[PDB]
């Protein structure tokens, strides 16, 4: 658990200081000037400072523990950005391994050719030595990670003594080091090297070789689970290492340009002052002409100086072979820090199953779950690029991919500050979103100036990887590590949904379904899944009827189990379990306390209870008063009834019930639905069949809108209903008007209905009313104003509508029927249940429905 | 209301056939070969066929009436794509006007220099004549648009007779048309021109000049409000005009390549067979050497042939000066068709206030609301480009902008097919989304090959115009981005949150705050808004205690009032109003029914009942049994108490009530917040002060921990406290272990605690208890096992903890103390209140808190 120095600053300084510090800093002052190379260093420092502020803005957005480089970006921002940043950054480190070990092998090859050892040609010995040192770094990565955390301060004190040896060796004018270039600090060599030469390169061709010397700044953010306090450790160490390394780069460029000439023959001259005919700032007796190129379209056939030999810092240095062999400390550290950092990002990326096929590079073998397949993939990508045994073609690829990664980071923090992402509050003092936009545009434009077709390929790939993660299914076991953003999104969307204008008032029918346990009664789940499918809100209520000692402990586990079952099938429904001693006071909990904000259930849809006369006659009072508790909260009451019941508890008629309970989700809609618009203030009675008719399962549904009308004028009433049907855009005009209602209600069925309520001539479980009978009357069966004195017409109309249902709606899928409402108290519950059961005697799957008559058709605008 | 021919096909063939048909088709066979130019025409036909299928997918998305070109795109797709397509297409037609009139002016200048009329140099006469003909087309556009609808069939029959004149003039071998090239159809000239020459150009530099001759296909879709049946007229006419014009281009290229030589001196030769030393296919006695260029880096110094003269189709034609000078019919139509079409799209774009400043270019003067400021802007953008009086530099700009517009159309229909947009069902037979994606990628890649920095500028501008309209104040032509998209996103994110893995299980505390009316008790709003902000979920509850006949009618008005009252302040809380007979059952309504899915309240926070000794002891049973009902559902319980009141019933004592009822939103913190960790399995007791301490108000507040224990090891248990505090992310060393609990409970304070319960000494506000003790024994004060026998040490512990709180916590902002829990049934409710009120007598704003010991510290991972 390191501090900020040993955990961030030392790692970032060892990662930044790499190949170009000793190998290629003098060549950059050779090609460009001192002024242009300083402009190059300031440009790279601006890019990496803006990216350091964006990384510090990410690192201070909470989310400390269980960190890394992929983790912070993927948790603060979305998966769509973080997956592409992880892939591009992993590939950038994988290709950078090759660059660092190619620089190491080139240094070893030139030190070998300074002796007599030479096996094959020069460009093949780099492949041999680079292959040998990449199979040796992989073994250190997969077998020796323990000593590496102690070795890094030793590598840093080798490297800083190398830098100090070069810087104090420049001040010592040696006459033996003349003819290799390197006179003392002179004004003539300062003025001569002020201004570009560009002997085969250009600006933005020299810059693309420098820019790998500025990368490696995310080596402090690559350990957030090994830091003490990351929100203080990362912005100090990263933004201080950038300053220190950039200042050392500026000092090396200015010091190399002011003491070494651009070309030099390695032959000493006896003169101390040359003959006065050259004036090329070499007044120490060296004539360095006939070493510059003749034409302006070729490289020089010289061998020393700033342009030619690539190793002049070992000449300038006070002690060459051992202190300025900190190149072996600079390259081999950085390559190693890029060999352990690409499979880390790629294994954290393959544990969230964002991209489909790459998920086999996450199985970490061993005790630490080190990704060995990721190490072998990184070894393959590095060894493919090693065989291009030339630094000046590998380095622009590294610059392209790291510039793409840094532009993605800056654009992602800009876009998250712009969009007001819900979990995005970057408490960092020097973060600005417009600076991040400027840095992203700068990296993208420079990436196109360096090479336009490589940049176009990279941007097309990143755009494809963004659009793929945007439009892909949000189901479970897909990227489930990123979960804390979904909570804040679901909270802020509901917080915006609760606040709208007070004069819009869209209807959007919500519904709670008294279904019991959701694995039981599946037909009502499929039928209230038919309508309110990405249209409204569905809700499954379940009242547990345990009276004494309710098992409050196992309610949460059973709720989570039932919700996981309901999510494992196709359903857009939530689940609410309450616990009471009966059904009515149990559903009183969910009538007036369900939902949050505007996601409250509007209508109540229940099933019909067929077993009301078979046994337990008490609970009928719990069932009708429920409806009388549903009509008082201005809800909508929907009753569903099949030919047989829905309560499934598991042979011939049992299989008939089990097959009728799943008659919707698997079958089709061959056969017409038909509504019966009888009440004018129904409302929802027409919204329901239009919603259930526009579905995949329902195509062959001719909505036969029936309406009881005036008997005198049967001509224009159907036109006045047809314009309302055109207003509701249900798009059918098969309207049939009836006039034979309440005429002669089939007295042989009147004798069936009168013998139905014959044991209930005194009302059901009304012990107060029954004991209040005896204080006025002795014969009990004389109160009939409640029962049949004032409501002959209601019962006659109910049985007449039953006969019309049997006649006109013989073959049908559903029947949307307006539900008869009677005022409570004056009408008993048993009489009302008798009317509802005689209205829907042995029909097809009818649907009694009565709305709140507040306002409809505000839906669909 | 035209048919498909006269309204789509004639318009598209007049817009497509333009400059390059007669001026620059033969030069394209001059630079490239016949094979490469045929490849060029087939590639342009592929791009325009894919874009025509995308336009026909857009045009068949319903939406017949109220047409246009911006309207169809902006209404089928979104405004973000439609605004950028409208802007880029308007700019492309505005710059295309200049290309067509520059071709016209160049033709008139060459016809003038064939005579003796020559005012200034050649490149200035084009500027003069082009300026004169653009100030004349503008007057026709703003004053003579009626005759143009009749003139177009006359223009087309001029143009087709020009094409037929050229094609029948090729078959007539004239010996006078020799020496300007043009032998008959020969096999030697066909074999000589099969293969590129590229005398100063490249492939994709010749394609970029051809591709403006394939554009113009959106001239049929640009009039959809003047069309009879657009879903038949637009694909038929567009996809037939593309085939006709491409076949004519292929025919012109093949015919011109096989009868004219590339270079020719305009001098006749007396010979009929050349001397047998050349063999360069001119065996008709013409030595056409000494016009081929010497080096491979210059143009030929010749004057005729395919490479040089640009007007060789007037030489091949049978009647030159009148029929094949139907270039005046080809250019001046197309320019006019691009002068009436850029202000049209730019005025339809500026009537939707999408982009801010451009809204003044929409005020249409006159009767038809013709956009005159748009006409003047198009005139200015054209006239700035006519001053570059060269066709071969104007034409790649037109190619880049039209390729950008076609790529935007193709990508937009692919993105609308991919995302399943709500109103996107393109009933067209030959639409495929992957063909559109291929066309978009092809147009983008070709746009980058032609000129990479112009393409990069165009893509940056189009991306900026997309991201601007994506994130804006919503002012769309409809309100589907206000109520529909918000509901869909909120419901699908609630369903996404409710379905996750069962083993993640973060805590993320949600709170049921009992405030009553939210304009009352604002201190509890500010306190449980301090924590559970940007972390959890706040759910303010209000019970209505209306017993007799509760109102349910206008309670929706009260809920919509108080929700807007919450949202007008900076609060993120939801509101739930229930109605019961007392507060306990009303809170029990919200304990098991509030929230949906995973957004249910886990904790319950109430305010302490200050006036419980004054009157109405019968409701204290409703307060304590609420707490015992809160602990039954495994809820955490937080109780807030102030020394003064909490609610606001609206002189100077009321002032100190009101000024301390709002003591959190306008004050700050400079000092300490102290906790009293006294229970092992609390967990939330430390989670709450860490959450309230990380706030902008509570920045200067140090957390001080108090803890009981033993006396032998007081430096040992604070280490065990410090490691779990480091596990709880506070890490404060102000943990002072005390050893004064249940030791010596300060006998002078026992008198007030004894006299407080003195009217309750065996009167615990229960009728059943008094009824049991009136017949069990004869004295009242009998069952005192709960009163003093079994719970003496508990009451002495509370009465000692109060004095410890007064000693060590006299001046503090917040006091977070653990709450004593007793077992119900045995311990009286009045005894429970006697324990709770003694703990918080004259204290700062204390906070009693007891967790549910389920799982904490899974928060922050
Ligand atoms: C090659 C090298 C490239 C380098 C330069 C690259 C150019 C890019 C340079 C961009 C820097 C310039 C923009 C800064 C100005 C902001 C003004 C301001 O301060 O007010 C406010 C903004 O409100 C505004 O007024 C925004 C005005 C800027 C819109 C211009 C976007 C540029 C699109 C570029 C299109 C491509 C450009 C090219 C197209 C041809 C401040 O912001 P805020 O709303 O208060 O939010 C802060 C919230 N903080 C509180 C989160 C916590
Ligand atoms: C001036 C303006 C000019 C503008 C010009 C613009 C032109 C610029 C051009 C930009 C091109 C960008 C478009 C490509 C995006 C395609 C996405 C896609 O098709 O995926 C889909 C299927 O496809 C698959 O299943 C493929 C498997 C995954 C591959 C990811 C896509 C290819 C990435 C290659 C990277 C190589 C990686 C190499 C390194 C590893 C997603 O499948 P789904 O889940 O079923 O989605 C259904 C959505 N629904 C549920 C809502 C119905
Ligand atoms: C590897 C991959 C590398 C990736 C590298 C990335 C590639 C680089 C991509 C870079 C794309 C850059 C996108 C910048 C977005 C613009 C800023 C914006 O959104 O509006 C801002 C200001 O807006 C204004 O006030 C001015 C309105 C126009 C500005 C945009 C058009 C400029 C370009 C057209 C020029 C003329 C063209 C016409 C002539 C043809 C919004 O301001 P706000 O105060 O914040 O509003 C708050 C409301 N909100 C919170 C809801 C938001
Ligand atoms: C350079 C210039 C030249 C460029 C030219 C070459 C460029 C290459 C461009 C495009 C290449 C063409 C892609 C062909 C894919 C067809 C397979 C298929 O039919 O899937 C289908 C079958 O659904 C399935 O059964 C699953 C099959 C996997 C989906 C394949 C997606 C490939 C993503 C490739 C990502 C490429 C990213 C490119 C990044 C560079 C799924 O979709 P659908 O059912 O058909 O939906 C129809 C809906 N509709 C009826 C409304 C329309
Ligand atoms: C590698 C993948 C193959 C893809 C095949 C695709 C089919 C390609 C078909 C054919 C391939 C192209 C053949 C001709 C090459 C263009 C020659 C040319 O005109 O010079 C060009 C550059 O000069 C170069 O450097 C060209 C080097 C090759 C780049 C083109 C391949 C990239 C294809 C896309 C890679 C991304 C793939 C995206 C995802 C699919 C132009 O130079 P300029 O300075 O810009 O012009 C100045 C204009 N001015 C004079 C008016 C100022
Ligand atoms: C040279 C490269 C060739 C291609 C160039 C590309 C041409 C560009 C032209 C047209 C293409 C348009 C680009 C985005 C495509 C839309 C699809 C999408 O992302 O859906 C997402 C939308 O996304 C957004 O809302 C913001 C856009 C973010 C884009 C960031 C890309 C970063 C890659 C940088 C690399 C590119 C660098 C370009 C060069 C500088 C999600 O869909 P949604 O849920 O419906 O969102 C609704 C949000 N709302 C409710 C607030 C409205
Ligand atoms: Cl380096
Ligand atoms: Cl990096
Ligand atoms: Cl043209
Ligand atoms: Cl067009
Ligand atoms: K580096
Ligand atoms: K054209």
């Amino acid at each position: 658990k390191f501090g900020w120095i040993k955990g961030v600053l030392v790692r970032c300084m060892l990662n930044i200081w790499g190949v170009m510090l000793f190998i290629r800093m003098t060549w950059i002052v050779g090609q460009a000037g001192i002024a242009y190379s300083c402009i190059i260093v300031i440009m790279a420092t601006v890019v990496t400072t803006i990216t350091g502020c964006s990384t510090s803005a990410i690192a201070t957005n909470g989310f400390v523990r269980g960190g890394g480089a992929y983790y912070l970006i993927s948790r603060s921002l979305g998966p769509e950005f973080g997956g592409s940043i992880g892939l591009i950054f992993a590939f950038a480190n994988a290709v950078a391994v090759a660059m660092y070990v190619v620089g190491f092998a080139e240094t070893v090859v030139e030190l070998l050719m300074d002796s007599g050892l030479l096996m094959i040609d020069q460009t093949n010995d780099i492949r041999v030595i680079g292959t040998i040192t990449v199979i040796l770094l992989l073994g250190i990565s997969v077998a020796g990670m323990e000593w590496e955390a102690k070795a890094q301060i030793f590598l840093l004190v080798i490297l800083i003594t190398a830098i100090f040896n070069y810087f104090i060796g420049s001040f010592i004018a040696v006459d033996s080091k003349k003819k290799f270039g390197f006179f003392s600090y002179d004004a003539g060599i300062l003025a001569e090297n002020f201004g570009p030469d560009f002997r085969g390169q250009t600006f933005f061709s020299v810059f693309s070789i420098f820019f790998p010397a500025a990368t490696g700044i995310l080596a402090g953010a690559n350990i957030s689970g090994d830091l003490a306090d990351p929100q203080m450790a990362i912005p100090k160490g990263t933004l201080l290492a950038i300053l220190i390394t950039g200042l050392v780069y500026v000092g090396v460029a200015i010091s190399a340009g002011a003491c070494i000439v651009r070309d030099a023959t390695g032959i000493e001259s006896n003169f101390t002052l040359i003959s006065n005919c050259t004036d090329a700032a070499c007044k120490y007796g060296y004539d360095f002409s006939s070493c510059r190129p003749t034409v302006e379209g070729e490289v020089s056939s010289c061998k020393f100086g700033l342009h030619n030999d690539f190793q002049v810092m070992s000449v300038v240095s006070g002690f060459s072979p051992l202190i300025s062999a900190g190149i072996f400390s600079a390259t081999l550290s950085s390559a190693l820090a890029s060999l352990v950092s690409a499979p880390k990002v790629f294994q954290a990326l393959c544990k969230d199953n964002i991209y489909p096929g790459i998920a086999i590079f996450g199985k970490g073998y061993g005790k630490n779950n080190e990704p060995l397949r990721g190490y072998f993939l990184t070894f393959g990508i590095a060894l493919a690029f090693i065989l291009i045994a030339e630094l000046n073609v590998i380095a622009p690829i590294i610059s392209n991919f790291f510039l793409a990664s840094y532009a993605l980071i800056n654009f992602s923090v800009f876009h998250a500050s712009l969009a007001n992402s819900p979990g995005w509050r970057p408490s960092f003092k020097y973060y600005n979103m417009w600076a991040s936009l400027a840095g992203a545009i700068l990296c993208c434009v420079v990436m196109f100036i360096i090479n336009w077709w490589a940049a176009l390929l990279t941007n097309v790939i990143v755009l494809s990887l963004y659009i793929y993660v945007s439009y892909k299914k949000p189901d479970v076991n897909w990227g489930s590590s990123t979960q804390a953003l979904t909570y804040h999104q679901a909270l802020t969307h509901s917080l915006q949904l609760c606040g709208v204008a007070d004069h819009i008032k869209t209807f959007r029918p919500q519904c709670l379904v008294m279904t019991g346990a959701p694995n039981s009664r599946p037909a009502i789940l499929h039928l209230v899944h038919a309508f309110t499918k990405n249209v409204g809100l569905m809700l499954c209520g379940h009242v547990r009827i345990s009276s004494r000692r309710p098992n409050f402990k196992e309610l949460n586990s059973d709720m989570l189990r039932y919700q996981r079952w309901l999510l494992n099938n196709n359903s857009k429904a939530f689940y609410t379990c309450v616990v009471a001693e009966d059904l009515r006071q149990g559903t009183q909990y969910m009538l007036q306390a369900a939902g949050l904000g505007r996601l409250r259930p509007n209508t109540l849809v229940i099933g019909f209870k067929n077993d009301w006369r078979i046994g337990d006659i008490k609970e009928v009072e719990t069932y009708i008063n429920l409806i009388h508790d549903a009509f008082d909260f201005q809800y909508g009451v929907v009753i569903l009834r099949l030919r047989e019941g829905l309560d499934i508890s598991h042979l011939n008629v049992a299989d008939q019930r089990l097959l009728d309970s799943q008659q919707f989700q698997q079958k089709q809609g061959k056969g017409t639905v038909d509504v019966w618009w009888l009440f004018d203030d129904g409302g929802l009675t027409l919204l329901i069949p239009y919603l259930i008719a526009n579905k995949k399962k329902w195509k062959d549904c001719k909505i036969r809108v029936f309406i009881g009308g005036k008997i005198n004028r049967i001509d224009h009433d159907r036109r006045a209903m047809a314009t309302l049907l055109s207003k509701f855009r249900i798009d059918f005009s098969d309207i049939t008007v009836l006039g034979d209602i309440n005429t002669k209600p089939k007295s042989e069925g009147l004798t069936e209905f009168a013998e139905m309520i014959e044991p209930y001539k005194l009302r059901e479980d009304d012990m107060e009313q029954e004991a209040a009978e005896k204080l006025k009357s002795e014969e009990p069966w004389r109160i009939t104003d409640n029962e049949l004195e004032l409501y002959k017409a209601k019962g006659n109309r109910q049985i007449r509508l039953n006969e019309l249902l049997k006649e006109h709606s013989s073959t049908a899928n559903l029947i949307v029927m307006s539900m008869p409402l009677a005022r409570k108290g004056a009408v008993s519950s048993a009489l009302y249940m008798a009317w509802l059961d005689t209205l829907s005697k042995d029909l097809p799957p009818i649907l009694l429905v009565r709305g709140n008559h507040q306002s409809v058709l505000t839906f669909y605008s």
